[PDB]
């Protein structure tokens, strides 16, 4: 259990990571529009983001299912998931509604930080 819970620290920041690189592409393109190409840029992105998201998924759902954490469940965390691959794709369009937008970018940092701040607490134990 020491080792699933260390290996789903480091994927929850993993993920952390991921979702502020969402944020930074898109209020740069928001900044100045960059052109992209679906094959060169967006589709490898999107993977890296779907590849985070899965191997976050893949040790969270057993873990939240067991550890029972307090007022966390499956359906919040599949949710952080969902905005991540979402903002990702949105990313690539500066004029993405952006109050829309920071509500999805801030929904999964707060899930995540919860998550990450746990189990720091518990590795410090």
């Amino acid at each position: 259990l020491y080792f699933q819970g260390m290996e789903l620290l480091i994927r929850t920041e993993q993920l952390l990571l991921q979702n502020e690189k969402n944020w930074e592409l898109y209020l740069s393109n928001r900044e100045e529009e960059k052109p992209f190409d679906f094959y060169k840029d967006m589709k490898p992105f999107v993977d890296e983001a779907k590849r985070c998201a899965d191997d976050f998924l893949e040790l969270a759902i057993p873990w939240v299912n067991t550890e029972r954490p307090p007022y966390l469940g499956e359906l919040q965390l599949r949710q952080a998931c969902d905005n991540v691959q979402m903002t990702a794709v949105s990313a690539f369009n500066g004029r993405s509604f952006y109050k829309h937008f920071l509500d999805h970018y801030q929904s999964t940092k707060y899930t995540l930080t919860r998550v990450r701040d746990f189990l720091k607490r518990k590795e410090e134990s």
